[PDB]
């Protein structure tokens, strides 16, 4: 009832990009999460979850029935005809064993949402690839096949009978499909920090910046943090939590939070051009367990320093399992910059959230 759930599966190795030896989303990912969790000796205090299969059902709650039949039809085509559509999408490959993968990511997040909202166990984590917050109705993007997480918070909704989901997305990357998904939908509260650089840096949209605020009955639920220069560092990531999303978190009243938990904003990541500490993972995952009753689930997104994102996993995996946080080094201020985003993020959602109006 107290425990924390993980979810791995050997199947979440078996797909690799066949014609690029060096591409950073590889197996390699969760086979170093794993063997770091067990030498730390923080697997073993975990309650392990079996993953399960997505059924055709749970993924039309986001995806087209022609997209996931496309999808499907994955699994038996040759390399140069998976090629051939991987070109058709920005930034992904395809593996005959991607869908099955894909499937199993999806699965094992709702196996932790089953467990966490029976109160069978506290909080959880699936350790698992492929990502899926670039994920789109009818698009693969960004090493994404389905939008794992868009999927689990509808599936909250329908079989958990939840009213209001929290998606918190601290990979360094925004999750625009998460984004396109909820847009219009008030009951799906997504906040995504990134890596931005005024569009200079991956996925490079207008719709990433802080004007994007949703639309419709979806205005105010959406709240993009873009940060403007490389560099960052965990007291500038605690800000914006203390600063930003935490008044708007409980003002929500959110019934499940679910975290994109990439680690490419981590130190060393060789992407992100970031300098979060590992432990400050522990900070945040501590600061969103004061909502929703502590029903919290993590899901791997990105995260391509193998060490890293070991480093950034095991942080969050201590915080969890209910460890005390440790002391970080820094004194918890944010940066000129950081503050001059987070400022900017403020004014463009005060309309809308009494906790932020002064
Ligand atoms: C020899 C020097 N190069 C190494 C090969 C450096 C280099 C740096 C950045 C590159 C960026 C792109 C654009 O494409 C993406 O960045 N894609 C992408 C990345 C991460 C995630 C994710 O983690 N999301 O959460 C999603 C999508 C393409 C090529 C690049 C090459
Ligand atoms: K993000
Ligand atoms: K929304
Ligand atoms: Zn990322």
């Amino acid at each position: 009832a107290t425990g924390t759930g993980l979810v791995y599966v050997d199947a979440f190795t078996r797909f690799h990009c066949l014609w690029d030896a060096s591409h950073p989303e590889c197996p390699a990912r969760v086979s170093t999460v794993m063997e770091m969790l067990e030498t730390e000796g923080l697997l073993g205090r975990c309650v392990q979850v079996e993953a399960r299969a997505v059924t055709e059902d749970e993924l039309l709650l986001v995806h087209t029935k022609e997209y996931v039949e496309l999808m499907k039809s994955t699994q038996n085509m040759t390399e140069e005809e998976l090629k051939t559509l991987a070109e058709k999408y920005d930034s992904v490959y395809l593996h005959p064993g991607f869908f099955s993968s894909a499937c199993l990511s999806v699965g094992s997040v709702l196996q932790l949402v089953d467990k966490v909202m029976t109160s069978q166990l506290r909080n959880g984590f699936s350790i698992n690839r492929p990502p899926g917050h670039h994920a789109q109705a009818d698009k693969m993007n960004g090493f994404c096949m389905f939008n794992n997480l868009a999927i689990a918070a509808r599936y909250a909704q329908k079989r958990h009978r939840v009213q209001r989901v929290l998606i918190v997305d601290w990979d360094v990357h925004h999750g625009q499909g998460i984004q396109y998904i909820f847009e219009e939908d008030p009951s799906v509260l997504y906040f995504s920090v990134h890596r931005y650089e005024d569009g200079s840096f991956w996925p490079h949209l207008k719709e990433s910046d802080s004007s994007s605020v949703g639309s419709g009955a979806g205005q105010g639920y959406n709240i993009n943090l873009p940060w403007n220069k490389v560099g960052m560092e965990s007291g500038d990531y605690i800000t914006a939590f203390q600063q930003l999303l935490l008044p708007v978190a409980y003002e929500f009243q959110p019934q499940l939070v679910l975290v994109a938990a990439g680690f490419d904003a981590v130190i060393g990541d060789p992407l992100g051009g970031m300098q979060v500490s590992p432990e400050c993972f522990s900070i945040l995952t501590h600061m969103l367990k004061g909502v929703a009753q502590g029903r919290l689930v993590l899901a791997l997104e990105g995260g391509y320093n193998l060490q890293s994102t070991a480093e950034g996993v095991c942080a969050s995996m201590r915080s969890l399992l209910g460890d005390p946080c440790p002391h970080l080094p820094s004194s918890g201020a944010p940066c000129e910059s950081a503050l001059k985003s987070i400022s900017k993020t403020i004014s463009d959602l005060y309309p809308f959230w009494k906790s932020l109006q002064t």
